[PDB]
């Protein structure tokens, strides 16, 4: 039945989680407020404002005002890109290949609003990608875990939530695409416990982009 296979972006398609969890961090650490690197990639798939208003909560016990998510969102945004800018996660592209090649269609499905990553996806995964099949934070109200992203994936693709497969690499994007009803493949490509991605939801696990790339062909759907 498959037609559609939607991906994450960070930690799946390019290798920037080391950066957002160090700008996370350090940012927040500027703030006063402790997130340790973990603790940030554990955030992987909210928006920004959704992150910061969950770290105020949890660490200052009140929601941040609308001035507090933007300053900290453009203070993070910044020094995300100060860095070399992020290269491709092994596999992704060697997967998409083999996925374009079987007649199907990617998608991209991501809690960021960074556009030096996103409008590097054709340069990246040439032929690959199309904006109006992909979700981003720009489109969004709830971003993830709530599976509304994955739901509108779903819509602009004309699908089912039965001809399509998840790629996710965290667990709240594992959770919205596991409870908007889409089989969910998680790859475990950072520093958790490959479990918190099962306990998450994901129907199965890979510990690498390409090991899910290798094992493609035998994954039924
Ligand atoms: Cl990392
Ligand atoms: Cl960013």
């Amino acid at each position: 039945k498959l037609k559609a296979v939607l991906f994450n972006m960070d930690g799946v398609l390019f290798n920037s989680m080391p950066y957002h969890s160090e700008a996370w961090h350090q940012v927040m650490k500027t703030h006063g407020l402790d997130l340790s690197r973990e603790e940030a990639y554990m955030h992987e798939g909210r928006t920004g404002a959704s992150t910061i208003n969950i770290v105020f909560q949890r660490e200052l016990g009140k929601e941040a005002t609308q001035e507090e998510i933007e300053s900290i969102y453009h203070e993070k945004s910044i020094l995300f890109n100060s860095y070399p800018e992020a290269e491709r996660m092994p596999g992704a592209w060697e997967l998409l290949q083999k996925v374009k090649s079987e007649g199907l269609t990617p998608m991209v499905v991501t809690g960021s609003g960074q556009l030096s990553l996103l409008e590097r996806l054709e340069h990246n995964f040439p032929g690959m990608f199309h904006k109006e099949l992909m979700v981003t934070a720009f489109d969004v109200k709830y971003g993830k875990p709530n599976p509304e992203p994955y739901l509108m994936a779903l819509k602009k693709g004309g699908l089912k939530a039965d001809e399509a497969v998840v790629i996710e690499n965290a667990p709240l994007g594992v959770e919205a695409g596991h409870k908007a009803g889409i089989f969910t493949i998680a790859v475990n490509t950072g520093p958790l416990d490959g479990q918190v991605l099962l306990d998450a939801g994901a129907d199965l696990l890979f510990p690498s982009m390409q090991t899910l790339c290798d094992s493609w062909d035998t994954i039924m759907l």
